């Protein structure tokens, strides 16, 4: 399947693509405003994420920090990143079917489109100003809006056990942005595509 990956943004991001032990094609790159970059990921694929890292430092041999969204400080991901991110989710050809979404589950750092670039099953988006609208109790330094598992790590939060509900925190992300996750048992916003479909994902779709 096709990934295209275009940063809308005015600021420069350094995209991430993994299945948590692996990279997905080049694992990351950077992305200057305006870019697109174009990824291929093997049919069957389940558990890919893509998200976008801000504010990196990378030397020639792709080692370094980004102040969201790090893997390991590699400019090539091979594992999943450190919140808070906004994160594109799916899983592809299963029992004939795509599977995607978008999860504030781990926080927000970048407004995000998802939608695929073939017919079938609509997009889905979430392009609120999170990081201005912040509970200060989930502000990031380093920037982003933190979720309240990572700050707190609760098994209310967290849903440990498997039994949680929503809360104050959840429900803030939920207002704003709907469509997307915004704890483990939410209501799922999943989209189903039909299988081998491509898509892109933008970041700062609106802006």
């Amino acid at each position: 399947a096709t990934f295209e990956i275009v940063n809308r943004c005015s600021y420069t991001v350094w995209a991430a693509a993994s299945k948590g032990d692996a990279a997905l094609d080049a694992g990351g790159r950077q992305l200057n405003s305006g870019e697109s970059w174009t990824i291929n990921v093997e049919p069957g694929t389940n558990g890919g994420k893509i998200w976008a890292r801000t504010d990196c430092y990378f030397d020639d041999s792709g080692s370094g920090i980004c102040k969201t969204g790090d893997c390991g400080g590699l400019l090539r991901c091979k594992r999943f990143g450190r919140p808070p991110t906004t994160l594109a989710e799916f899983s592809l050809n299963q029992y004939g079917k795509d599977y995607i979404d978008i999860s504030n589950i781990k926080g927000f750092n970048v407004p995000m489109n998802f939608s695929p670039t073939t017919r079938g099953c609509r997009g889905v988006r979430c392009a609120a100003d999170i990081v201005g609208q912040c509970p200060a109790k989930l502000k990031a330094p380093g920037g982003g809006c933190n979720d309240a598992c990572t700050v707190f790590q609760t098994s209310e939060y967290c849903c440990t056990t498997g039994k949680c509900g929503p809360t104050e925190y959840s429900r803030f992300f939920k207002r704003l942005c709907p469509d997307a996750f915004s704890y483990v048992l939410d209501k799922p916003t999943t989209v189903t595509c039909p299988g081998s479909s491509n898509y892109r994902v933008t970041f700062c779709p609106t802006a």
